[PDB]
């Protein structure tokens, strides 16, 4: 074992360009590493608030991205492009990090590592591929058996389990992976206090946050996935009223650009997974929000070679 390994058992920046290397390569970090900076992040995710709250100021800038689902080669991608996470480069990811995806457990880990090296500037939210229902079914859960073992799936799943459910920047855009409420009246406060730490419910403001999609009609229809609903422009425009909210940017979604806007400028999403599971040709992209103009601007990009493992291959 000649693999990349911890300082002092603790993340550095040169495991990290370390660990990229090794996993461009397509070789495995040791578990005891995996081990490690899975304990160390449930640590840190776990005195976390439900609902992140962070402040750009004036002259910062930070970068949002949507589902990146275990194409790995394509978040390096995103890397190369857009620059390394670091404390003046901070990004957020807005949860499915796993799942379909057949280099999940790279994907997750590069990022826990990350977490643990800009616990301030690089922030992790869950989706709903972060639970253990969708991972016994799309891949992840096959994948870590294959490459661990059963004992270090059941870790990964208590570690997502404090994953921090959505997160505000000045108190102006809120960003989450889903969407908005089943029920009206729902308000930050209420975010705050959700007791997060389980698989989501069936139906509750969990469940929303991590599984609805809006609609383009006025209202709530039932949602066309089994859980949650869509919520219409009107559920949008009266939820950043009672928050004042500017608007909200969310994922879940493939979208053939890497983002749509929807709800007259109020609910946006990007997607980070290029030509999504080698099939879908899409485009995907990120956001550049920055702290004295939080409007979107969207940075496409489109996804490079991988080596020749199938989607799905560990379901
Ligand atoms: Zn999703
Ligand atoms: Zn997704």
């Amino acid at each position: 074992y000649s693999g990349p390994k911890l300082e002092d058992g603790k993340v550095t920046i040169s495991f990290m360009k370390e660990l990229m290397q090794w996993y461009k390569d397509q070789k495995k970090l040791h578990r005891k590493c995996a081990y490690q900076i899975l304990v160390q992040v449930k640590e840190v995710l776990s005195k976390l608030s439900t609902l992140v709250e962070t402040t750009l100021k004036e002259t910062e800038k930070i970068t949002v991205c949507g589902d990146t689902h275990g194409q790995f080669y394509d978040l390096l991608n995103i890397f190369e492009l857009n620059g390394l996470p670091s404390e003046t480069n901070p990004y957020i990811f807005n949860g499915d990090f796993v799942d379909r995806g057949s280099f999940s457990v790279e994907v997750i880990l590069t990022l826990f590592g990350f977490k643990l090296l800009y616990p301030d500037h690089f922030h992790l939210l869950r989706g709903n591929h972060e639970t253990d229902n969708m991972n016994q079914i799309y891949g992840f859960e096959g994948e870590v058996k294959a490459k661990y073992t059963a004992q270090m799936y059941e870790l990964f799943s208590e570690v997502f389990e404090w994953l921090p459910l959505a997160q505000c920047i000045n108190g102006k855009v809120l960003i989450m992976h889903g969407g908005l409420f089943s029920e009206d009246g729902v308000t930050l406060d209420d975010i705050r206090k959700i007791e997060r730490n389980r698989q989501p419910p069936d139906s509750g403001p969990m469940c929303d946050l991590l599984w609805s999609d809006p609609q383009p009609q006025n209202g709530r229809s039932i949602s066309k996935r089994g859980v949650s609903c869509q919520f219409g422009p009107d559920v949008t425009k009266a939820f950043l009223e009672e928050n004042n909210l500017d608007y909200i940017i969310r994922s879940h979604e493939v979208k053939a650009e890497g983002y749509e806007v929807a709800h007259g400028g109020r609910c946006v999403t990007v997607f980070s997974a290029p030509n999504y599971c080698d099939q879908m040709g899409n485009k995907a992209s990120y956001i550049h929000l920055q702290g004295s103009d939080l409007r979107p601007q969207f940075h496409q990009f489109t996804a490079v070679p991988h080596p020749n493992v199938k989607p799905m291959a560990y379901a």
